[PDB]
């Protein structure tokens, strides 16, 4: 929008950018009726004329100028008896246009969601293409590497003025001081042009046709103090007067949205398992070595040298992705929980196409629930019509917050839900022991009805199962067979045991809350859920460990399954749980294998979920076709 | 929602809260087809039946218990030939009801805006009722006046139980860990049962029915890293078991707005106006006097003792208000300028039923862009469609950021955009030696199209208005007529002045800029707006200051104005811009005085305006019910 003054008295001369509503103010400074208007060829004027302020004359302009006021307006004023004073008004057209992928395909100031939005993508460089680095590649002020620019947004700059138009103008590319801190900007020919404490640019342009290519990374994820839009702007200056200051004639802008770090459900194929189980066992790799090949993984193993004696794979990291239309890449999330795996997601994990964030205090001030068995997602799901296509992380906290009550640290939970396209959920995990969310729930595929089964730890279902057993006549059956150090027990005796019942029946009191829980904020039916037989008991401070390795905590390789090794009561020549899981898991297509963990990772108060973890293939859903 | 297991083997006892949806598992532990029930009057169960688990059984029930277990419900198992199996289940009805204003009278648990909309609000207690003290009521954990709850937000909690319920069951109060330093709770019989550091309070609560009522305080406006909602919960807690852990039963929330904090725009009726004005001046203070006697006004004055010769009221302070269903009250903003005024805020205007905030760093770091005569607000205005019924908050910016350019604190300017209620918007004031947007805008009533005019400076009307004086011969006449000590000067004299006409076109440019940014934000058209002749000069770093008394830098005191006198040309007796702005406010039923504040505030770069400020009345229209 802009109101050219114009008058009898004087000449004015004025730039239009094409694309921008021009309008004339006539009346202002006319002389003492009536007036006529007269354009050159290339100037559309819509609107034998009365002069009275309310009438609109609008000026728009066809083309680009070859030359300085090469268009021309000329307004006459008549009247009764006055012979026409004639006022000159000349203008200059030009292209100025900062465009960048607001439709989102690889090619409005405001970003919007969904299919029909609008808006770029900007990814956080937040991996390192550097050969031989330790730092995330947008630390730093330049590129290094011409790979590194896949990664980033291109925005180009496209102006059509006259050969001699920068000589009186100049245009300026822009931040505002309260984004420059989270993007950084670089001009193609690499050099940095705005960033951390450069929020303004001159650029360097000549008259004619040009187009100027830019290069932009985001430095921050969507957080607590950071919706996640940037905005950069071009503004057109007139320096025509070498006695005043500058005085801006245009400004035009994008609207960046910086892509949010996603995690993959169970039910999204993997590609890569993780074990760091160099350390004093050995069979237990052999078996998830195993079904890794099964389903075709590329297997990384943290050796004891780097572990510093830290099994629990599951913990430390979190193995999420960013996308945008022009690149995709896995991210992994590193847990403050800082044990033996530490330096892991940092040496070994980022790299080459593979982000790195962290949250958190880093030398203390966190609990169990920070570790990443505490961190999940279901699968995608519709709970009464709002749409979760990537579904929602589920984390585990307490029910109420007390002395005693642990929490994943706030600041996790704020990173989580800024994220806001997995729209958070939590549950109550805090009536176990280590308190991690993957001790009761795991997700599997399906072929029918929403393509997954929720599987639940169920006391319920194994007192059932034992109960059975004993009334076919198998009271004497072993707990434990084939352990070599361990008080072996009769279904019989863990039957009347009252106190054990007691507990589980406690334990299913937490589990079926979160069932609940589950129900409500997934939309689950009870034939979305499979109950898992499985014994708990109250340790110290009340707290719930497993009374057989819990199965729950399994390893899920699309239809293969790594489940822990329950050594259960033998019947028929097989254990009778194994046989319950299969009969329970195979009917949806899944190959169950066993795994003894039970004096590597059971008796240290986790399985083989615990001591594994696994990325897997991003979404086919664009996260900002989503309507959060 | 509640699945309850019912099973032959042993009777199931459970607790029912009303309003709740209970369920019967009815299969997982049935013995061995069809099964019927039969409950207790009180109990309906809507749902002779087959056996299969997808068939819902839905127990309801219609009033509290009178005892334990004192409804029951009898699901028989028959078949084949087999004689009924009986499994009981024993129900306790209870009433949990926690209760606040959520429909916003005086009297879900998410928060919705707008008439149709859920959700209490609920005030920062930014006031101080305390007798004889200094810090705001909710610094502390306690309520000192019985008046200070008029601030607080009710809250009731309604049980109806047995007599012997909570021998077995206890209720907790609680509030997030993320949420506990933003809110305080009080329980009345006044002492604190959360806050700051109680995230959670066991209540004493006995059976039958009680009522138990809270207050409830904010201790945090709106901001960046607070979007403004608080949750409190009950939780039920069953404790039946003296070798377990408490286990949640019913959890039930409500979720607290707090209110944000409003400025009032020129159109609202004025109530008391504020002038510092004892020092070297007297008849300043006479003019304003008169206006506020005129206007029905208040009037409070700062001594010098006080000012530390701190004349500019306008830019320590602004003065707007918060607003709940129960109470409503002034609140001023301290900006953090922190001049010979600094104290004048805390000492002077926060106290009974007087609020205070205030943002930015105290020490340092502070631009004059950060005095408050650059923070005004709009009219109530629609645009295109979205209404805006308290305005929009406007301040003055730089149109881009460089190492000269000037901003309003980042930390100021994010508090004002998280009240959310009058959308800031940023205007172009930077070109101005002092940098304040009521240089160039004042905002007046009117009786017609949508009740008020835009005033912009015009240096475009000055012009004119000089150049028709002239052409009637009167190029003699003196601008500064009246005025002991100054260079006088000629009309004639003026207008050849080719500099001065230089330096007018580039405010011109700058207001201009403005005008439209004004037109596209608030919606306006020409016919909202009206010119007031008005002259600059560039200065130390081409900087604009005001040539003569910048009279849109007035005080509005409804349809009494306080007008800086120019010294203007006296034609046919009578000032020639006095008269012009005179022929232009008067036909809207404005009376304008002419104040001389030449010696006093003028040579120090500010007019009436900057040297006043004014408390004005809240808009009737509720802020809950717009939807930003
Ligand atoms: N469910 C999981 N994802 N992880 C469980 C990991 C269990 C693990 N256990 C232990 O670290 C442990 C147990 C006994 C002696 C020494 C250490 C913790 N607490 O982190
Ligand atoms: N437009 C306003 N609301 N306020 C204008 C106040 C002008 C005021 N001027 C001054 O403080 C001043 C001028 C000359 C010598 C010493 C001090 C500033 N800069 O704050
Ligand atoms: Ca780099
Ligand atoms: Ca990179
Ligand atoms: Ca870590
Ligand atoms: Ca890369
Ligand atoms: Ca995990
Ligand atoms: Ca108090
Ligand atoms: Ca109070
Ligand atoms: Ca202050
Ligand atoms: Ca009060
Ligand atoms: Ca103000």
């Amino acid at each position: 929008g802009t109101l050219i003054r114009v008058t009898p008295e004087q000449p004015t001369h004025a730039v239009c950018v094409l694309g921008t509503l021009t309008q004339l103010d006539i009346c202002s400074s006319a002389p003492e009726t009536s007036f006529s208007i007269n354009a050159s060829p290339g100037v559309v004027v819509d609107i034998t004329w009365p002069l009275d302020p309310g009438v609109e004359v609008t000026l728009t302009m066809k083309a680009a100028s070859g030359s300085t006021g090469d268009q021309k307006v000329q307004i006459s004023y008549y009247g009764p008896k006055t012979p026409p004073v004639k006022a000159l008004l000349y203008l200059t057209a030009v292209e100025i246009s900062l465009c960048a992928d607001i439709t989102r395909t690889g090619k409005q100031r405001t970003w919007t969601w969904g299919p029909c939005g609008q808006g770029a993508i900007l990814l956080v460089n937040c991996d390192r293409d550097n050969l031989e680095s330790s730092a995330m590649d947008c630390e730093d002020d330049e590129v290094l590497d011409s790979e590194d620019l896949q990664d980033m947004s291109l925005m180009t700059l496209s102006t059509k003025t006259p050969k001699d138009f920068f000589t009186n103008h100049t245009l300026v590319l822009h931040v505002a001081r309260s984004e420059m801190d989270k993007v950084r900007v670089f001009q193609a020919t690499c050099s940095v042009v705005l960033g951390p404490k450069w929020p303004s640019h001159y650029l360097m342009v000549p008259g004619g046709k040009h187009n100027m290519d830019f290069y932009v990374e985001a430095l921050a994820f969507p957080d607590t103090d950071f919706p996640g839009l940037i905005t950069l702007t071009i503004s057109l200056l007139d320096t025509s007067n070498l006695e005043l200051p500058e005085a801006v004639v245009f400004q035009d802008s994008v609207v960046f949205r910086v892509a949010p770090w996603i995690m993959t459900p169970n039910t999204q194929p993997p590609q890569e398992v993780y074990a760091c189980s160099i350390f004093e066992n050995e069979d237990f790799l052999k078996s998830v070595t195993t079904l890794a090949m099964k389903a075709k993984c590329k297997l990384t193993i943290c050796p004891e040298e780097e572990n510093m004696d830290d099994q629990w794979m599951q913990d430390e990291m979190e193995i999420g992705y960013i996308q945008a239309p022009h690149k995709t890449l896995p991210v992994v999330f590193d847990s403050p929980r800082n044990r033996g795996l530490k330096e892991f997601p940092i040496k070994r994990v980022m790299g080459p196409d593979f982000g790195y964030v962290t949250r958190g205090p880093q030398t203390g001030g966190i609990s169990g629930l920070d570790s990443f068995g505490n961190l999940e997602v279901s699968p995608p799901v519709t709970v009464r019509g709002k749409e979760y296509p990537l579904g929602r992380i589920l984390f585990g906290d307490s029910c109420y917050p007390s002395n005693d009550s642990r929490q994943m640290h706030q600041a996790l939970q704020d990173f989580l839900s800024a994220q806001q396209v997995q729209a958070p959920v939590k549950l109550y995990s805090d009536w176990l022991s280590v308190g991690h969310v993957d001790e009761f729930l795991s997700f599997v595929p399906a072929p029918d009805r929403k393509g997954f089964r929720l599987l639940l730890a169920s006391p319920r279902s194994c007192y059932k199962l034992f109960q059975e057993q004993q009334n076919e006549g198998h009271g004497e059956a072993l707990l434990f067979e084939g352990i070599k150090k361990k008080k072996q027990q009769k279904i019989k005796n863990i039957l009347s045991n009252k106190t054990l019942r007691e507990h589980n029946s406690f334990v299913e009191r937490c589990i079926d809350w979160n069932r609940e829980l589950l129900k409500r904020e997934l939309g689950l039916a009870e034939s979305d859920i499979i109950d898992i037989p499985q014994l708990f008991k109250l340790k110290e401070f009340s707290k719930a460990e497993a009374f057989f390795p819990n199965m729950v905590n399994m390893l899920v390789l699309g239809k293969h399954l790594g489940i822990p090794k329950p050594f259960g009561p033998v019947i028929n020549g097989r254990c009778c749980l194994e046989e319950k899981v299969c009969s329970l898991l195979e009917p949806l297509g899944l190959q169950c294998t066993f795994i003894n963990d039970f004096f590597t990772y059971h008796i240290r108060h986790g399985e083989v979920h615990a001591g594994t973890n696994v990325r897997r293939k991003p979404f086919s859903f664009k996260w900002w076709n989503m309507v959060p």
